[PDB]
């Protein structure tokens, strides 16, 4: 449970928050 949230949101971290930074870099 909390060690596959945690790894389930690092994932989305890792691929959608740094993609949604590869736009927003600025």
């Amino acid at each position: 449970m909390a060690q596959d949230i945690i790894s389930t949101i690092g994932d989305l971290v890792k691929w959608i928050i740094d993609t949604v930074n590869k736009f927003t870099k600025k």
